């Protein structure tokens, strides 16, 4: 004995890891680490739900194997062929001798792509299947492109579990299983940070899973990442999934994303974020010299508006906001809010121009004053009251934007 | 006069004048990954007065909020908490913008105010712990605390409003644009008050034991502080009662920290295997490695710690270089001192890193090293090794209880 | 005396400074420190050529002071009034008490527009106007857009010195004066960093300062950043800037820029670069979670031929490869240079066809191949050896690339 | 086959068959600044032979780059120099793959090869400074070098080709695609094969030594590595060369490094002042601080400085932490043992980090203390102490300069 045993709810287990170490994740900054979870089913037929990335198999299988002998699994469901819940299958999906892969079809296809597992057997169920394993029965709900072509959820209807997968996850490595077990108000914070960074850009595929959802009783939303949920911390995390999924998710809220060489362009940025301070907005100024995409992606969320700024760099925006403006137009979170520009020059204004474009056309954002704000080289009194006044402006938009789209 | 900055009351006749350093990331060695601010205070009262300066290359902003409020020509005092160059450096080059006012503070603090800064045609009016300076309908008291954090630390307190300016204390390295707790997430304010107090003021809690003693003598509504967000009512209440537990070594959660670094993955492996066996005691598990922490957080968990343990392979004939500077760290704050502490560690011919590790836990943390052989091994774990690993951290977990319970509330 | 004099030509000072930690510099990675280098000129009117970063106003003032008390200089030469050159002048310039500026019309504007110097004498110089200082004269040589509208060359005819300012320099900390007292090799890696990084997109207004510089005699040349030139390594340093301006500076050489996020698009990389290896040509890979845009500057400066890639991450290209295409764009360091892009995509290709148009019609490359590569998910073997036939194709046509523009 | 390598013969009949690790940033601690490789070679002879493996990430690379050359089911011999992971991980999973194959290594290579890696079905041929394998045309014979850097440490040489594989020995973290240093900047690879023998052999001189007094018993014209760049002609010679004034104590440089931390910048204003003294006299000057800089450059240069100094602000009563790791790092290195040292810091109000410098320099690194007081100040400089910083680096060049003409080649 070398882990603990952890029963979640009676019968189910979590088999899964704890990435302490993880702070670069596909380009998330993942500041606070990881964890991949996986879950034993104590069941006539032993299920297992979801792997592992590849580095941690080990460990995996020595918890699983604590609960129940590896040749004893008779299913192992998977969710999601993504790596971080699927790698470790290509060298070790042999283990589980006498189990059954239970997954869609689609699901099916990308993990044969990736990993092979080409002696495995498989059971290709769908959202009409379903698949007893003893005491319980389980469903499957499909919800593609949340965020990938395969995403799943499996649903157990006597326990009312629903093992959401990256749903309802959050980057956080912690020993505590259950958001009320931690500061619930930080679970929420990297909740979104997530929702903001890997599920911005579907919405639309969240309001048609959460309907699917509300057609089933819940009790535990049992998550592939982070933490896991029951009553009121779990309400809140679906409230707020139900707010972002129909635009309802934003603040009286402020963000000025900006990079700046000499200091100039970040004491405009000063003077703005007072004048939209002063409208009862929150403000948030974040230079990527001192922040990342995955801040950028956390705060443009819930803003009811922004501004994006950069001196001219070699007639164009700094490599950096180039960055900022790619991921969040990716992300498609800023579409359809008050955004703002501004910037100095040396000699020919550009960057202000080439963010305005990327702004409008870009991430389809409410450019209101395609102009900006642009100055040779150095502020003055009457440069800084003109930015502040800009600013009030942007905060009277930001809570007009709020009222237009309110829960 | 053009307008760029916004007037912000927080209480009647105070105003907030300070900055919010957005971009700082690394302060005196503090990795502040939420920033900081430093706090300024202007009371408009029959002698207009402001409490505190900053950072100089804040000054102008400093100088602009201040101006908005009042003309600098009409400033009566400058009252100075604290000499350190986060709140005063300002005054070295822009001191005499103040054409009028006299710079309020004790004599520690203007004894380190000249030597940092010079400001050699200043007028000053030294002030004491029985000084009361009238400043119209206010009136205002110096509360000296010394070597929290410096010689020359002082609060400011007015009797009046029920004002206490804290500078330092009660601080927290937070950049944002709400000024009070209440209005951000509590629990948040509360784990950044709680870094910078295992930080900043770790090896402090006798002093904040004479500060808490003198604080209880008189009534207090609002705690404005020089370095994030200034607390009020029941937030207030939590802010306190996190320094009192404090102080009196009564902090501690039922939790087991392991530091660690390690070259090819063997030590952490066998740290995992100690932390489940921690777990399964009921304590909280963290693990900090060193390629991947920084000594601000290795503070900021053995603060709360009722266990710790400390581990790295031998690398050429000593521990790693980063867990060395953990233990300088925690060493110099205090913060495992009484502390049941572990050690373990792999190594390839000859076991040194263990030994210096427990050298350094037993006769420089002056930490409880109740096993000094700890657990080492030849280049790699085995079955046995993990499962001889979990035991050793179900006893250190239960170790960790046991603390707790002893220094409880 | 806590300073040493320092004599590098008969009567001629420097008096600058080392910036021992910077590390990011106007968004440049100065991996190794940089200096700001200021002369002082003992001749009757006793000179100083250039400023120093505001900082460090005080270690500039105090070694100019064990020169010549401050009140008795009487000319400051100011080529350029960028802050690192410039900016102690807007708190310091007063302690001159007798001395006049000394620079062209256009850096007399942005000097004042930076930094005030309201209460400053001022001489205005041109091309023509030839300066007596005593034994020397000095002229000047405007370099507009190398790289500021206000760049300028002061020359000394009669030791036969250029001081370049930023011409020349290379951001690298040291003790050493001069080139040939350092590893050459390491100073001219450093000078075609900053060439590549600061330079990159005047060539036009390079071949214009080099004819003017063939035109005098020159010895010495001081520059503003780093280490100093003279004799043979001054020889080096004149033939690289002038194969570089004639677009005649490329290796048999091939760089692949990338990013990845579960390392597929970086395994088809490596197939593609032995496929470039095998044609003779030098390799380097990229990847911008462990480079920067820096390097990414210096290596596609003279490369034959580069590659971009990506997987597609939310229906665009990676947000490290926009930036790195944004940076190389703005520089136009592969204008011309034969240019392929691949990638990976889990259910719609887009990376690839966003990075094909950014080289095609952004960075205005060669792209020879408009589909690239392209895969769902996974390499195979297959896969992998058309990489390396495309890597083949590639570095062949990087060879005849640099024929087609050979010195 | 698909073809997705290029199959790169060195010298005829001996082929590169590793992997250049072109994203590795830290390894093992160490600031990998250009990446690194893991050479591997193979050996078209009678008996097909493998020099060594590859860090288990990229084995399916380096098996690719085999099986090119040579069916794996054909490899007789692979050899084996050193069982550290980066040039043997892979066979962990992997060396069943070669089906005909028998593992040679040395007794001690053998032992931690198993440990590490298991290889339990593996047919191994055990091999002395004594014996010699005849693989058809060629022979090889194998010279151990203990603690150069490990136990099992070893160098392969083939007397008919005049090569000797020399595993981490020769070695530079290096990526690049070229496999010969007259290819690159010799001076960029030597920088690099400097700060490796710094970094990872720096407590190995008398094994050096030794290892260097065998090699010169043999010719040698090739110098295969596992890290980096391979040596050949008079690029070979230069390589040798260091190695041997190393091995001897006199690879110093007429050179001071001065390895700081600062809070407020006064203590590295000073160290600007003594590195002016220590300039006058001719000698190189490198300031390092720690905000800026890391162990591995810190070892760089401490390597090849006729003199050091190291310096800090107090800190909770003493050095800052990122100093503490630079002297622990030095210190089991054993770099400055014997070479001038000098301290320096501010502090607050009580003295403590230069003395516990001091004590570290002299009691921990060995190094030749001159003066134990070193220059400490409260809070600030002035000109007066900024000239005692001046002079005490002029006297701290000169015995730097002293000291290389005591050790001088
Ligand atoms: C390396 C560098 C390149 C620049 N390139 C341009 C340019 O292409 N066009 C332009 O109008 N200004 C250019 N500038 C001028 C800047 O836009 C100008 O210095 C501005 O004031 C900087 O704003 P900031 O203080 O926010 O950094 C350049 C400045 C630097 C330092
Ligand atoms: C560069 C390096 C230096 C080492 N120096 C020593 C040493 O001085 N003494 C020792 O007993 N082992 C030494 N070792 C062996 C390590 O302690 C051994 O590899 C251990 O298993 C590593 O533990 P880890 O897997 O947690 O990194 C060294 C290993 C490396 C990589
Ligand atoms: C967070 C994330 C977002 C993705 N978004 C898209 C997408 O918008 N369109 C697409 O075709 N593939 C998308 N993919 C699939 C990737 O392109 C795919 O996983 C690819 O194989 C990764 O290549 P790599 O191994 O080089 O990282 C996404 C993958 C991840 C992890
Ligand atoms: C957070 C902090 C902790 C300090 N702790 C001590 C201490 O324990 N003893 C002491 O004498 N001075 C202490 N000091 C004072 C510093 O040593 C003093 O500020 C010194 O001038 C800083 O040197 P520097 O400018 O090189 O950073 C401390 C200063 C700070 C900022």
């Amino acid at each position: 004995k070398y882990v603990q045993d952890q029963e979640m709810i009676p019968g189910v287990y979590w088999v899964g890891i704890v990435d302490w170490m993880v702070r670069i994740f596909h380009g998330y900054h993942t500041d606070e680490g990881s964890s991949y979870n996986s879950y034993f089913i104590d069941d006539e037929c032993p299920t297992v739900i979801d792997s592992v990335k590849y580095p941690f198999a080990e460990e995996w299988l020595s918890r699983i194997a604590a609960c129940c002998p590896l040749d004893k699994i008779k299913y192992v469901v998977m969710n999601h062929a993504e790596g971080d819940h699927a790698s470790s299958l290509k060298d070790h999906y042999h283990k589980f001798t006498n189990a059954t892969f239970v997954c869609t079809k689609k699901c099916q296809e990308h993990l044969k792509i990736l990993y092979g597992m080409e002696k495995a057997t498989w059971l290709i169920v769908d959202d009409k299947y379903t698949l007893k394993i003893g005491k319980r029965t389980l469903k499957f709900i499909p919800v593609p492109l949340l965020h990938w072509p395969d995403s799943t959820f499996t649903y157990c209807p006597e326990d009312k579990i629903l093992f959401s997968n990256d749903g309802f996850g959050q980057h956080y490595a912690t020993s505590r299983r259950w958001a009320d077990e931690c500061d619930v108000s930080h679970v929420m914070h990297l909740f979104k940070e997530y929702t903001a960074n890997i599920l911005g850009l579907f919405s639309a595929q969240m309001r048609k899973a959460l309907e699917v959802a509300s057609t089933v009783e819940i009790k535990y939303i049992l998550s592939a990442h982070g933490v896991s949920w029951r009553g009121d911390a779990m309400g809140l995390a679906i409230a707020e999934y139900d707010r972002w999924s129909k635009g309802q998710h934003c603040q009286k809220k402020v963000t000025v994303v900006l990079d700046s060489m000499y200091g100039t362009t970040h004491r405009m940025a000063l003077a703005l974020l007072d004048g939209a301070r002063s409208t009862g907005c929150e403000t948030v100024l974040l230079e990527m010299t001192s922040s990342d995409i995955t801040k950028v992606a956390l705060h443009t969320y819930d803003s009811g508006a922004v501004a994006f700024a950069s001196p001219t760099l070699n007639n164009t925006m700094m490599p950096s906001v180039a960055a900022a403006l790619n991921y969040v137009r990716g992300l498609t979170l800023i579409k359809g809010k008050p955004a703002f520009a501004f910037g100095a020059f040396g000699w020919s204004n550009r960057a202000v121009p080439d963010i305005v474009a990327e702004l409008r056309d870009g991430c389809k954002a409410d450019v209101y004053d395609e102009k900006g704000i642009t100055f040779k080289f150095n502020y003055t009194e009457e440069l800084l009251e003109q930015a502040y006044n800009a600013g009030v402006d942007l905060g009277k938009r930001a809570i007009a934007y709020c009222e237009k789209n309110a829960p």
